[PDB]
């Protein structure tokens, strides 16, 4: 019943551009959207984010998350490993390639969900959420070296699973920190699961 | 270590504004970051809330009330939780307990409110509060739930079980053509991990 009828350049930037999209409501009235757009998709989707699940025999489950600074935010925030997928590059190919450039560990994929949206309201942005499991107790993971490219700088930060929640809230009670509301949105669900 | 130097405008719309953002890195280094930024905020915690609504019925498993709209930046249909922005001088939970009840209908009870969460930190400063609500399906206000849209709102209520969540939101997706929401996987995730 809804659907695009044009899109008008406002302002394009080298990676993000400001479109005005003009859009057809269910009634017959025409209505303006100033819609967001990322400039670097070819593709699936814009990027993926890395659920990465640290299994360690006689230890908690953990979660391994990472902190960095965020210009845009204008400070310090935990989000899950993330990154944009490349040319010529599967969902699950990424996945394993940001994970391992921003923590160091090998992973193996557990599954991978369709593209879904960032921000629908703001931007036309979409990821693939990747589940994937680290055999903590393989060499491979014993000592974990990251792979920054240029510009990132990422410190990893590893809590548990079965306490998700509360340690996110120890974290941003004492070091102002924001939380990434995908990150908080499973710690939510995993304490409402039961 | 890493800190916000400046932030000079690109261009600003209505809603909307695209401003370069110059950031010192952690070697020293001077770097640039195109930030994208709402232009309705001011005095609030955050931009919006994203509302988790628990429909609890005696002799119902639990469901989580999500809300389907077009979408103009996306371009589409939406499965997200119900959300909305935070108006001046307004609680966030006043403003989750108003856009529960203007998109869906249900009048809910505050369970729990989390702080401030980014939405797309890489991209934006948009932040949100994650506001739980129950909402008691026994009572007589939730017996026939009216949405009661605004002007250019039109959204269409669907409640999912929490126990099977993953699954239908997939049979959903697998039937149509629609976007789920990246908040509402990861929590529909974490509930299948958890
Ligand atoms: C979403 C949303 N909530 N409140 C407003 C004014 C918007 C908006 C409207 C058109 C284009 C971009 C926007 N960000
Ligand atoms: C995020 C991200 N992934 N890849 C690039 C080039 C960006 C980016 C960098 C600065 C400002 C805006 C952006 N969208
Ligand atoms: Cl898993
Ligand atoms: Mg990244
Ligand atoms: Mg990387
Ligand atoms: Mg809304
Ligand atoms: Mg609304």
């Amino acid at each position: 019943k809804q659907y695009i009828i044009s899109e008008e350049l406002i302002s394009e930037g080298k990676w993000v551009k400001l479109e005005k999209t003009t859009y057809m409501d269910p009634t017959g009235k025409t209505r303006t959207w100033e819609s967001v757009k990322r400039t670097t998709r070819k593709q699936t989707a814009d990027g993926v984010a890395v659920i990465p699940v640290l299994q360690r025999t006689l230890h908690y489950e953990c979660i391994v998350l990472v902190k960095q600074f965020r210009p845009p935010m204008g400070g310090y925030c935990i989000e899950f490993p993330a990154g944009l997928i490349d040319d010529g590059e599967t969902p699950e190919a990424a996945a394993l390639r940001e994970l391992e450039e921003e923590t160091g560990y090998k992973g193996d994929i557990a599954e991978c969900s369709p593209a879904v949206c960032m921000d629908p309201g703001l931007s036309n942005c979409t990821i693939h959420i990747v589940t994937v499991t680290i055999n903590g107790d393989d060499a491979e993971n014993a000592r974990p070296k990251p792979k920054p490219g240029d510009g990132e700088f990422v410190e990893v930060i590893s809590l548990p699973k079965n306490d998700l929640l509360q340690r996110l809230d120890a974290l941003v009670a004492e070091e102002h920190l924001t939380v990434d509301a995908r990150v908080y949105s499973y710690a939510l669900a995993l304490k409402h699961a039961n």
